[PDB]
């Protein structure tokens, strides 16, 4: 089995989670448990961290064999490529990678929200910046099925993921946008995805640490 | 030609302009000006921001004919997909992919402290961390010429600058390091480098913006 390791949280790793089962991976995970505020203890990690044989210690991490991986984006495309899941034509290939940065810009842009002290008066502003972020994604799918054109890549998975976050931290962000509406439930639907949702392993919440002043819990 | 648009300050997009000069490209640059203080003006940018085609607006963007891009990472993998930069094998791959992530979040790092209106308190613990960054870059490049392995690719771009400007804002941070030097001196001795470099086209500082306490003018 493929060792996935992050704490127990959605994290950045929601996606590597659905890739996991999307693929039929046979894997197992490590959920490192962070020690509770103020101090926030990470030894759970840090008792390992350098000792797993990995080029650059980090969560999340993938284990396959021989193979070590880190970098939440480098252990998508790893099972991307595995499964045949990466764009086929060039303009595919431009969409993805468009997408897989985008998604992770967007998401700091969350972290960057959710983890400041000044939260609920940094709230309302970040608050009128979503309906862009979100017409944005919603005229680069258009009317395409997923991100890259008519086939789901890895990058639907990270899409997923973000949008259904931003949709969580803001309920009404995708009335305005029924193609997103329609990508999340699409996706939602797919016949791995659904099954693992009814899991036991499913984690869809709490999305930050205990050290985050908003889905910490 | 193609047109690269960015800031007039070196920023993130060293590895772009690197590679477009290295891969002999026909491009010419737009490189927006951002008034001062306070102001700190960007209408330059911001006028035509939403009238360039881009699915993604941003800095930096590429115009490629038919093609308009976004996001830096994208824009060196187009590159990098042209002109055959990229890991042949999947080792070569993978080592591609955690560098090119790895960079961009030692990225950040160096862009958190210098953005930060505490960079000089925080300065010192920041130096601490170095030696072990730049020893992760060293045993993870070992004996090899390049990043990914046997040739040139472009996760060697972006290895040099990040590298590099580690380097200028701390000079002795390579000095246990030699194999990182030589990798920037073996850079640097690429011919179509050699020559940019002493060119007008050269910009090596500043780094930032205005706003930073590093490459602040
Ligand atoms: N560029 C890396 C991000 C890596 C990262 O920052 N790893 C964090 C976990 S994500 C982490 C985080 C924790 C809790 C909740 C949210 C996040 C988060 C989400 C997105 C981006 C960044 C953060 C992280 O810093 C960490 O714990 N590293 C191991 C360590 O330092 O020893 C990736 O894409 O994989
Ligand atoms: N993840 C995107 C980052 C995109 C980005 O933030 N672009 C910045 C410029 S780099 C930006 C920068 C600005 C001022 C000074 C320096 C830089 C910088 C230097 C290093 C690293 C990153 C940056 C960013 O903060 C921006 O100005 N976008 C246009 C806009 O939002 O409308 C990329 O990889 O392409």
């Amino acid at each position: 089995p493929m060792i996935l390791g992050y704490w127990n949280v959605r994290g950045l790793t929601h996606p590597i989670r659905l890739l996991l089962e999307y693929t039929d991976s046979s894997y197992e995970e490590k959920r490192y448990a962070m020690g509770d505020a103020p101090d926030y203890d990470r030894s759970q990690w840090l008792n390992e961290k350098f000792k797993l044989g990995l080029d650059f210690p980090n969560l999340p991490y993938l284990i396959d064999g021989s193979r070590k991986i880190t970098q939440s984006n480098a252990i998508m495309r790893y099972l991307a490529r595995k499964h045949h899941l990466c764009g086929e034509t060039e303009e595919e290939r431009i969409r993805a990678d468009i997408v897989e940065n985008q998604v992770m810009d967007n998401r700091m842009q969350l972290i960057m929200l959710c983890f400041n002290p000044d939260f609920e008066k940094q709230k309302p502003e970040f608050l009128k910046t979503i309906p862009e972020k979100m017409k944005l994604y919603s005229e680069f799918l258009g009317k395409r099925p997923w991100f890259a054109g008519d086939k789901v890549t890895y990058v639907d998975f990270l899409a997923y993921d973000i949008l259904d976050q931003y949709h969580i931290f803001e309920p009404k962000c995708l009335d305005a946008f029924p193609n997103l509406k329609d990508f999340l439930a699409r996706f939602e639907g797919l016949k791995k995805i659904s099954a693992y949702m009814k899991s036991s392993r499913y984690l869809s919440t709490p999305i930050f640490s205990k050290l985050a002043q908003w889905s910490n819990k």
